[PDB]
């Protein structure tokens, strides 16, 4: 009945907590003291965090609770706007640009992606072939290159050619650095030391809108038509309004588009080498079924559907650090949560997804262990004790995507390379509104197995 | 390329093979002369018998092989029908009753089943303390006791009370004679000396199922819900279609429930106790773990999850003498196994999980050795190297069920008795569908630690 709730600073309530470097990893820990729930307050703020599938299933529960904008979600709406990602459910592009997008996130769209999907996980294969012997690889800065180019590429047929800078384009400068405005506005008042911040972030907005805005209008202008979501969503339209998107919807959506395929993914792909590398039997395993099941230069989508313990490695690398590790929900009506946590309608809840994934309860005692044999059989898993791409119809529209870039591209790494931890990497994560490992660093031995 | 095959019977082909009271031992000896795939060819039937990591992890995977019935299961399905283990993957009834019964028998489910287990298990207990002595235990006997009360308690609320039995209860009468009549029939075929066998069959048959349905009858009349698997089939609908099973197929799952947790987890739980008093260090660590976890007069859940090394013991076990000893897969197209076997479409696999299990490319040139140490770390197991309970979709539903209750079991019997093999006993391996050590007997010491 009453619920738990960690350290107030006064009238900032619990707000300071969130004013560390890990906010997510802080919110673990309180987890890990106060349980399954706790109530979380700022000023003109509530939510409850939710650790346990116990609670978060019935939070999970759609017809008692919807998507919420998190406070970082309505701070990346300034510039993802009504973008799937950012849009309530109740608005008119969510469903509508969901039902229009939805086919090309489909498994079956990935068939369609994969070819450029191969093309980037070739770069990056190629660009570890091409190092010295005892240079090492930055692997979330690679990943993240990876991961970026992929949703570009498949996107919107854009080459962001990450693989030949250091120095980040031009829109990922903007879109970073919005992101960082937007999580360094949940840790903050808004004195007016902050109007260069507030200019920045709206020259950074400017400059995500017009470059995207520019991409429609040049896609537009052309009349080409190529195999990506720009040109579906150009073309698509809402089986229900029957309508297209219109190109400021589009363009938002291209924005979280890149958004979730430049960070969210990359952070999988860091993390799951991390866990690999940690944990060599693992690795060992993965590498023969990437060996195994990777018998072309090329993989095929086939064959990446087949790398089933890769799949394994990225599940259980989601389980433990979830990239997009917290999802907020609001109660639809008055309701009760666990039969003890009376909710008025729209009392919010976060869904700690981490934590979530570490409940003992559903997973058993050795839930910090990294051992992807959990999801041998994916029937094992409870209903929503895993939600690393969320709940329900507002579940990562990007997830087969996600999924498929990163079982070819891991599959791929483990096919090409051994790895050597060779700095033995100690875990740090760094938080943006993802997690990622940051500084995490691998040598990778060429397998010398040509492409 | 050529694929080996054993010796032939003219006309008969191979199936003279099989007319041998131990045709799993006699096909891993064939394995053992032809090695890792043999063609076995009876007449209008082939089959292809793996035994190798190397092919078997190939046959598991799910997007190239389903699970076929091979001709035991066709015939058991005379009886089990469209029961889980007896149905096509592509039967309506196996996903429907899959997903409609995978929470019952899931991790979380045991909790629940957990108290009426160990009511089972201290009958068993108590049974042993009251031995006289020099009084010595018939062990599957005695197993088959507790699995199968164990599965009637926890699957149906019924106590068939074996211990108060030496006869056993018509529906098991009916069931091990179906089950005996099934084996038989592989061995043979239509010739008149077996029409009584029919006649039987059939009358077994009508027993089960008139048994059975009237425990669904008296279920559905009594209106009480109990924490059981017949309650969960009665309410629970399919999220996928939205359908309850019917009541003919749950007859079939409780048939089926039945004749797993009778004789296929007993045994486990006898070869686990037969290589527990063989391998006297391996039983004392396990003892030692027993006495250390089950520090209450009955075990708990929790500490059934901590009898880690017990586990170990069952897997091993597992590992030496599966208790279902095959299952068979046929290829959904045609494809080439281990990239020297052609397979066309339909074409049908028999993984011989005990010689699998003997795969010294995986195991180590001690694969004899009963070496529970072996299971410490599931990652660094090869895939599908263990396939004890079959695999993918089609894996053992009963899996934590039987592993909860073989420990927990497993683990009282160590707290409880010292143990002597006091006939030396030569393991004699008596094959039905399944495999246990006939005449495995043992003598118990109270440790006197009462319940
Ligand atoms: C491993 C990578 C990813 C993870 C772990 C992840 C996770 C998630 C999560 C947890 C949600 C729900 C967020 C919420 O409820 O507030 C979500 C939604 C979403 N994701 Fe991802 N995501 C990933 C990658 C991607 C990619 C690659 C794309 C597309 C380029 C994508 C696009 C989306 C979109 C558009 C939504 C909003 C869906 C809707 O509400 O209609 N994500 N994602
Ligand atoms: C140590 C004991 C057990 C072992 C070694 C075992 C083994 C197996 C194996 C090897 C399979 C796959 C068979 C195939 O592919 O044809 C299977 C399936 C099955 N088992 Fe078990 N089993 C055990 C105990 C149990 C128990 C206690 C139950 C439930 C009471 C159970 C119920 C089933 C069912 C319903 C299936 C069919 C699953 C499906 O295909 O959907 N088993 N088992
Ligand atoms: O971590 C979060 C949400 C994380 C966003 C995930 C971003 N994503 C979504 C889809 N792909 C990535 N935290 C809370 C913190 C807070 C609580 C109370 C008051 C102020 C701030 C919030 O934003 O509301
Ligand atoms: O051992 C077997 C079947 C395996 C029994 C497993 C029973 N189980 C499964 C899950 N829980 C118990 N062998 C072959 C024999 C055969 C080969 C060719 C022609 C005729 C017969 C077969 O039945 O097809
Ligand atoms: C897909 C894309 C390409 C360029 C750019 O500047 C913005 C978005
Ligand atoms: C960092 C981030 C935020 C939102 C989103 O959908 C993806 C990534
Ligand atoms: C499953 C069962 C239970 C009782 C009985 O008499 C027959 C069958």
């Amino acid at each position: 009945k009453e619920m738990p709730q960690p350290k107030t600073f006064g009238e900032l309530k619990n707000l300071p907590l969130l004013n560390t470097d890990k906010p997510v990893q802080a919110l673990m820990k309180i987890a890990d003291e106060l349980g399954e729930i706790f109530k979380f307050e700022a000023p003109g703020r509530v939510t409850r965090y939710l650790s346990s599938q116990r609670l978060i299933k019935e939070a999970c529960d759609e017809s008692r609770f919807d998507k919420n904008l998190s406070q970082a979600l309505k701070f990346v709406r300034d510039f993802t706007g009504d973008g799937l990602a950012t849009s309530w459910t109740h608005e008119k592009n969510w469903k509508k640009a969901h039902n229009i997008l939805l086919p090309s996130f489909s498994q079956q769209a990935m068939k369609g992606y994969h070819a450029m999907m191969v093309d980037i996980a070739v770069q990056l294969v190629q660009k570890w072939e091409r190092l010295n012997a005892d240079e090492h690889i930055e692997v979330p800065e690679d990943m993240t290159r990876l991961t970026l180019d992929t949703i570009g590429l498949c996107g919107f047929n854009y080459r962001f050619n990450s693989f030949y800078r250091d120095q980040p384009h031009p829109f990922i400068t903007s879109m970073v650095r919005a992101l960082d405005e937007a999580m360094n506005k949940l840790q903050r008042p808004d004195d007016p030391a902050y109007d260069e911040n507030k200019r920045q972030f709206q020259e950074d907005i400017k400059v995500m809108n017009d470059l995207v805005d520019k991409i429609i209008a040049d896609r537009k202008a052309s009349g080409e038509q190529s195999d990506d979501l720009l040109t579906h969503m150009l073309n698509g339209k809402d089986p229900e309004t029957g309508e297209p998107l219109d190109d400021e919807n589009i363009r938002y959506q291209i924005i979280t588009f890149l958004l979730a395929g430049h960070e969210v993914t990359s952070g999988l792909l860091s993390f799951a080498l991390y866990f690999l590398v940690k944990n060599p039997h693992v690795l060992q395993k993965a590498a023969e079924e990437a060996a195994r099941v990777l018998v072309d230069p090329v993989p095929s989508y086939k064959q990446v559907k087949q790398l089933k313990y890769v799949g394994m490695v990225l599940n259980e690398a989601l389980r433990l650090w979830p990239t997009a590790p917290a999802f907020s929900l609001y109660a639809k009506e008055d309701t009760v949560l666990g039969g003890e946590y009376p909710l008025e309608k729209g009392d919010e809840l976060m869904v700690l997804i981490p934590q979530l994934h570490r409940d003992k309860t559903i997973w058993g005692d050795d839930v910090e262990e990294f051992r992807p044999e959990r999801f041998e059989n994916p029937s094992a898993i409870p209903q929503h004790a895993f939600k690393p791409f969320g709940n329900g119809q507002r579940a990562c529209i990007g997830q087969q995507f996600a999924l498929h870039e990163a079982t070819l591209v891991l599959g791929m790494m483990l096919k090409h390379f051994d790895f050597e931890d060779h700095t033995n990497y100690e875990l740090d994560i760094k938080e943006t509104l993802t997690l990622k490992p940051e500084g995490f660093v691998v040598k990778a031995k060429s397998k010398k197995i040509p492409l």
